[PDB]
């Protein structure tokens, strides 16, 4: 199980009076990096924002070592995961704090019966298009096909996306009527996998239909899909709010929409809700704590963040209806609507694991789309 624990053995595991905070590489790391400045004025308290590849498997491997950040930042889906594990500290926000989110929110960072996670922001994949290229972009998957060949007399591609992560193609494989976990009545049913069943099965046969008929490639991954398209190379892609950052700054006339339909049915991207936990090993609690109430989860902390990179649909309600206007967040909020939010029952990681080997062996010329679909059964 352990990896790298023999190094750290007689360093003084996580600093006492300092905040060491890990947040995925997409992320606005230093937006935040500026509230921990702000933070740095008022107490004297030092904040390392740091950015690790691979954060969600790295926290876990150091975590349960006594290691790691005071505080950590994912999505939801793995929180019931590392709190199963022992990684997290439960966190005691007060009435009056909780009622400054949407109660949804906590719903999503709630893990038995306790809060283990401070609910940030509200993200859904949206379907992001070029405007000169393609005006009026396609509501349903079906019409991609006959739009690629169209496009590529021009020498240009009608659609890239991430490959490689099965968060990108959730939402094709689940329009029809795949899913995760039975969730009948209150709990999931783990003895159910619906990855397997005939919507599931006809969602990704598309997609490897879409890379037969050449008018997409497997190999295809974060930074290639968004290359493709902030230079003007593909007309449409897939991806979340953090994204428009860079896209932004490339002045390609953008819009964001919902996501295409299939069989008439819309596809339902995975809602996950950026989270911070807080370190089981930390010394520092009570610092975390006042931080993330006080500083990060604020319009001033928010504000700063989503400068950076844009959030989504944060769960703060005051520095949401100040964005509520940006027609991007509409997007992303009817996006998310036609999807689910992510559960965060410990099975996820595996979940994660099969469904993603499940996607890139079916895709590729390794394994077919059962050699791959019941592998992951
Ligand atoms: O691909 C599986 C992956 O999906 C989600 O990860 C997202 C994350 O939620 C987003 O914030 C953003 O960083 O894109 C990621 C996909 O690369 C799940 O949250 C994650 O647990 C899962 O492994």
């Amino acid at each position: 199980l352990p990896p790298g624990w023999e190094k750290r053995m007689g360093s003084g595991k996580i600093e006492e009076g300092k905040l060491v905070i890990w947040i995925n590489g997409d992320k606005g790391y230093n937006g935040l990096a500026e509230v921990g400045k702000k933070f740095e004025k008022d107490t004297g308290i030092k904040v390392t924002v740091e950015h690790p590849d691979k954060l969600e498997e790295k926290f876990p491997q150091v975590a349960a070592t006594g290691d790691g950040p005071d505080i950590i930042f994912w999505a939801h889906d793995r929180f019931g995961g590392y709190a199963q594990s022992g990684l997290l500290a439960e966190i005691t926000p007060d009435k009056a704090f909780q009622d400054k989110l949407y109660p949804f929110t906590w719903d999503a960072v709630r893990y038995n019966g306790k809060l283990i996670a401070y609910p940030i922001a509200v993200e859904a994949l949206s379907l992001i298009y070029n405007k000169d290229l393609l005006p009026n972009p396609p509501k349903t998957w079906e019409e991609i096909p006959a739009l690629d060949k169209e496009l590529k007399a021009k020498g240009k591609s009608a659609l890239m996306f991430n490959l490689q992560e099965p968060y990108f193609t959730w939402p094709l494989i689940a329009a029809d009527g795949g899913y995760a976990f039975k969730y009948e009545n209150g709990k999931y049913d783990i003895k159910d996998v619906g990855v397997d069943n005939a919507g599931a099965k006809a969602g990704l046969t598309f997609l490897v239909d879409l890379i037969k008929n050449k008018h997409m490639n497997a190999d295809t991954d974060y930074s290639i899909a968004e290359a493709a398209f902030n230079k003007g190379e593909t007309a449409m892609t897939i991806n979340g709010p953090w994204a428009w950052s860079n896209i932004d700054t490339s002045k390609v006339n953008y819009g964001v929409t919902v996501l295409p339909t299939f069989k008439g049915q819309p596809s339902k991207p995975f809602v996950g809700v950026l989270s911070a936990g807080i370190n089981a090993a930390s010394p520092n609690k009570e610092l975390a704590k006042e931080f993330l109430e006080n500083y990060l989860l604020t319009d001033e902390g928010l504000e700063a963040v989503n400068k950076d990179k844009p959030l989504g649909a944060v769960a703060l309600k005051s520095y949401e209806e100040e964005l509520a206007k940006d027609p991007r967040i509409a997007a992303t909020m009817e996006n998310a609507q036609k999807g689910e939010i992510m559960p965060n029952i410990p099975q996820m990681s595996a979940f994660w694991y099969a469904v993603r080997t499940a996607v890139i062996n079916a895709a590729s010329g390794r394994q077919t789309v059962d050699e791959a679909l019941k592998d992951a059964q």
